[PDB]
């Protein structure tokens, strides 16, 4: 089909000029051709392109999991915007896109069969400031801090004043900050592990007396007092930032069949890639991670991939994720709480978490289901179809008659709702906007939080991924109408063929946040965890709450560093019909199962070495153990309990 | 009956002279008459009697829960010893006995129907040193410390040197120490609560730069800096001591029908009242606590009452317990571990904890039962009778052939032991030496640890007691072959009509220490908790592990401070229990009448006749269909499971 080259609309490769106006003109041309029925490629002759926010498209938008209703951030600048169109591929052809200030890099709204491919994404001055403590001198009370080339600063006594680049149009500085930015997390240059410590206390900026420029991108800080934190800082990168998610990194809203492939995300400001009310998104060969040509380490200001209230198939494939400041992937919807029963067929529901509000979670024709918050179980026979929606449209206007509030949506339903549905005790899930999820052949590393969060009732496959060094659970499946109000329950989860290394916590945590644990129904159903390799070092493999038909089979559990310290490998809390079979365990791990809110009759270990209600410490295999005559023998009984240590 | 007066053997009441020799002479006379079949009273004309260790009876003795085999402490001085006799009553007639140095106060060994009554027990210089920080001055970096009159000290430099009184025979001081003794616990004079903090770090004695005598029993300590601990020390009494239990406070070994009554224990050195392999001990009207005529606060160097491997009936009645340095009461036996199967009818068993060893836990004719340590369950059909014993006799000699070790006993059994019994995996309990227990109408306060420990298969009744301020569980029922090796499983426990106030932890904790939670049989059986009152403030009422036939009924649960998602624990936790019934309990508004479950499902728990909720908070809402709420208070809406659904402000 047709090719639209940005060079024909004012944007030369490697020009040092602002390409934002030319890109708008190229997109306008592409949409003209697409409206005639053509398949269009917007091509970027390979090179660097700078994209500034000043003249970029501006839209009022309410974006899941960012800033909720906050009027100070409701307007977004968007570097490349495909709006109300179809059949357009943005082909960077290997170009490097450099964005400026605070803005969204690219976005598609109300569009179908759109693709973004083959470019890198970066910011001139990233809004996460990565400072590495290269050496500390407790005697002189100094610290030598490496400041990457990208950042601009002015020294003023004991103060350092950070600033971005400036607008070419007005000379205004896009942003400034002073000394320690609000949040900091820790990347150990030695181990490659990223963790959250005390995120609100940066030891670089504690008791500073003066700063001097030692040249070659190094500063020397001087301190009145030498705290223990600072004394141990050698080799630690302190990655600091504001936490306001003022823009999504990428926004895919009310689209259908979106593809992102072959994109190198070297830095995303504000948030990650946000899919919202979109049918089918494919993410293939994405690399979230700083390049070779930078001393920076942060690639994400927050999460990498957020798929909120989507449907169709969400695919994440052949991609890598390194150093976000929050979870790499979260696929979820939003529970809204019943706050008024207007009639048997009409209810007002409310966004209860202050970072998710202001956009539609319901359209006419969608199906919804009601849940009781306390046990997080569905109301029997509570599926209804939406026949009218009055509330925010996500752009500052009204759907239907509107609701008068960015947090409230009035729904009319096709028949009377169950009489038990009441204000505050019940929430509503849009069950039409639940996606199938296929996350396979990816690499997750340098992550302080969880690896993957996924909560959908459709088919979930998490397969052949490597999780290396997740600071919290590798995979986390919740379902929550307590703090986060993220739906929904799972019905078909397969976790297969993954490897878990250097787990900072449980490898797999299933923890819906219901305070009431039902002993007769479960929140989640039909979960299979098979063929995985778990390297363990004192944390659990599986900690699962309120799952029925849970199978853990044919996995391999190895000690990472090959009376007994560490947790039993397994914990089950209010589960039903649990089956263990065919797993292999290294000698010396606690292949045992802690039980909460349930008895042993619901756990079948007849085909496995794991022990219910005991340590299950795995002894040497066979009837004869070969032991050095200078080593001690710990005798292990048939439940995996040590009886004596010589 | 005949009377033997200590005043006829050289004792002079209120003389300050050593009465130990006169007491020995008087006991020798009483034993003569007792052997003639007479019922004898040994009488003390009312007054103060001083009893020194120098000329007191000395006995090699191995004493449960003190120092085990340690040869440095095997010999005990005993102020009043009834040995190998019967039908003797020591009647103090209201006298005050003051002991000196480090010694056991009184003891009865291998004696029948003996009584001690009607005296107070104290030490000239107690071996617990109670120091009260009365004032702190952060700017001056000083603390003003009250030192009770009873203690002797000298200051040298920034050091304080403690010393006892001196022997009247040799002139030598019985003991000395400097600065902080090894262990300290905290009595808050404001609240009456006693706790353990960092017991190995005394803030009075960190960073001291000077000590000044300020007169009237006060010292001013000066410091190079003021730690947060010391800054907040005002009104806290720091009760410090060594921990070596070199003597039992009282020792009742191999007796039958012993009575202690109307005794005021103002201070016991070394350990508490120890019953050991004794059949029936009655304790009635005992008051463990410092009197009103001292500034001291510690009454016990460690525990108050230890009944180790006894049988018959153990009664503790009408008594009070204030400020020990360990649990007021522990009734238990000792598990010994199988360490050698010599034949199908002969085994060697071993004392595994280093503070309990060197004495017999088995006698010919006793019955024993075998347990698997992992799940702490009995081995089926494993009750056997002892036909021979080779091991320590408790005073440094051999029973039978001996065993060659103070920790090891060789038992011969009447028939072959079960074949599943093996070395190390199995332990033995003497089930003959398991007592009935009746603890009633007592008061427990000012206690940093647990109130009552009891592990016996015989009938247990804990009834109409007051527990106020226990730092740890009020009642603790374990059964342990893991660290402490204290037996045994319970079969008939009733906890009735008690009141628990200011509970530092769970009110009642049942926690055998089996690492394996058997899914079939329970460690404990038949436990009824009824008619008690629990004042609660965020801790649990009942935390029970591995009990079958557990009934919690007709109790009253009140909020301790009736002015105030939700903080505090659910009131109940059950771990591997069976056939549990809750019924007829009453709960104040705002308590979490909910039940946490571990290693068990909800169908084991019958709450049909109760408000408690399984697997939910069970927060108790305002009673009735109308709630009267101030229009400046918020409403928290509570669902049927006791879970909060919303918190308003707008009603
Ligand atoms: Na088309």
């Amino acid at each position: 089909g047709d090719v639209v080259s940005v060079a024909d609309y004012g944007a030369a490769a490697d020009s040092g000029e602002d390409s934002a106006p030319a890109i708008i003109k190229a997109v306008d041309k592409a949409k003209e051709l697409a409206a005639e029925g053509k398949n269009v490629t917007i091509a970027f002759p390979k090179g660097r392109y700078d994209i500034y926010p000043d003249k970029a498209e501006r839209r009022t938008l309410y974006v899941s999991n960012t800033v909720g209703t906050n009027s100070s951030y409701k307007d977004k600048k968007i570097g490349i915007l495909l709006e109300d169109t179809k059949n357009i591929t943005v082909d960077g052809q290997g170009s490097d896109f450099v964005f400026h200030g605070k803005m969204t890099t690219f976005a598609a709204i109300n569009s179908r069969n759109v693709t973004f491919k083959n470019f890198s994404v970066d910011f001139q001055v990233p809004t996460v400031i990565d400072l590495t403590v290269e050496k500390v001198d407790a005697g002189a009370k100094t610290a030598t801090v490496y400041v990457p080339e990208e950042y601009n600063y002015r020294l003023s006594g004991s103060n350092i004043e950070w600033y971005s680049d400036s607008s070419p149009y007005t000379g205004a500085t896009y942003w400034t900050a002073s000394n320690a930015l609000p949040y900091v997390q820790l990347y150990d240059t030695k181990t490659g592990l990223t963790v959250r410590g005390d995120v609100w206390t940066n030891p670089i900026f504690q008791n500073v007396t003066g700063i001097t420029d030692a040249g070659n991108h190094r500063l020397v800080f001087s301190y009145s007092s030498m705290s223990d934190k600072l004394a141990n800082a050698t080799g630690i990168s302190y990655q600091m930032r504001q936490t306001t998610r003022d823009h999504p990194g990428v926004f895919l809203w009310k689209d259908k069949d979106v593809t992102l492939k072959g994109i190198d995300f070297r830095f995303l400001h504000g948030f990650g890639v946000v899919g919202q009310s979109t049918d089918t998104i494919t993410m293939d060969g994405l690399h979230f991670g700083t390049g070779e040509g930078t001393g920076r380490s942060t690639a994400g200001y927050a999460d990498f991939v957020q798929m909120s209230g989507c449907k169709g198939v969400i695919t994440v494939a052949n991609s890598s994720f390194s150093n976000p400041h929050d979870d790499p992937i979260n696929v979820h919807g939003t529970f809204l709480q019943v706050v008024e029963k207007i009639s048997d067929t009409k209810i007002k529901v409310r966004y209860m978490h202050n970072e998710t509000a202001g956009f539609p979670s319901f359209f006419v024709g969608d199906q919804v289901e009601f849940m009781t918050k306390g046990d997080m179980l569905p109301v029997s026979d509570s599926v209804r179809t939406v026949t009218a929606v009055d509330g925010p449209d996500g752009q500052g206007g009204d759907m239907g008659a509107g609701s008068g509030s960015l947090t409230d949506i009035v729904l009319t339903l096709d028949s009377a709702i169950p009489s038990a549905v009441a204000v505050n005790s019940h929430v509503v899930e849009n069950i039409t906007y639940t996606p199938e999820v296929n996350i396979h052949d990816n690499v997750f590393k340098e992550t302080p939080t969880r690896g993957i969060l996924v909560t959908t009732r459709k088919k979930v496959t998490i397969e052949n991924n490597l999780f290396d060094g997740m600071g919290m659970a590798g995979i986390y499946i919740s379902n929550d109408a307590q703090s986060w109000y993220e739906s929904g329950p799972t019905r078909d989860v397969t976790i297969r063929g993954n490897t878990f290394r250097r787990s900072g916590s449980d490898a797999i945590l299933v923890e819906p946040t219901n305070p009431t644990v039902s002993t007769t129904d479960t929140v989640h159903k039909n979960m299979t965890i098979e063929g995985n390799t778990f390297y363990v070092n004192g944390n659990r493999v599986l900690n699962a709450k309120s799952v029925s038909d849970l199978t853990f089979r044919d996995n391999k559990i190895y000690r990472e560093n090959p009376q007994v310290s560490g947790s039993r490998l397994f914990r089950l809390n209010g589960c039903k019909q649990v089956v263990f079979g065919g797993n292999t365990y290294d000698v010396g791990v606690k292949a045992g199962i802690d039980l909460a809110n349930m008895g042993a009759s619901e756990v079948n270990v007849s085909d496995d070495s794991a022990k219910v209600g005991a340590d299950g410490l795995v002894p040497v295999t066979g009837s004869i153990a070969y032991v050095s005559d200078d080593a001690a023998v710990a005798s292990v009984d048939q439940d995996g309990t040590i009886t004596a240590v010589g």
